[PDB]
């Protein structure tokens, strides 16, 4: 039906939302720290020294593990 | 259809896993650190001295701001 066509795009958008926003195709497991912003795969915020999201410094990179992972 | 159903079935089963182990009513908002369990909301977080998955220290709480926040 029209409501099966909305629900893949729902369940599209929640999992696209817990991909990188740099390279789009790893999981988000990683927080830049201290600002909190937990937006990237490891292999991104690795190579970034300022946050993507506020500009911050990265002090250090913290692994997240997820419950959805 | 039943497709449909499917599909409720699986968004519904994210967006749990996306909710506090402990209270089940907020959303995971904080890191236990060093260990990296994201598993609680910032209250239930604030009282714990050992990690609820893994029993290590947590030395200290990281929020997280995560793109899924709804
Ligand atoms: C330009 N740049 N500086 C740090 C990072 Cl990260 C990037 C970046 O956009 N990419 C593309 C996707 C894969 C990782 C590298
Ligand atoms: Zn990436
Ligand atoms: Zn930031
Ligand atoms: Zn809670
Ligand atoms: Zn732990």
């Amino acid at each position: 039906s029209q409501q099966t066509r909305v629900l893949q795009e729902k369940l599209r958008k929640l999992k696209e939302a817990m991909l990188c926003m740099v390279c789009c195709e790893e999981e988000i497991n990683s927080t830049f720290c201290p600002c909190g912003h937990t937006v990237c795969c490891e292999s991104c915020a690795a190579q970034l020294q300022s946050c993507p999201v506020c500009r911050s410094r990265v002090e250090h990179v913290q692994h997240v593990y997820l419950p959805t992972h």
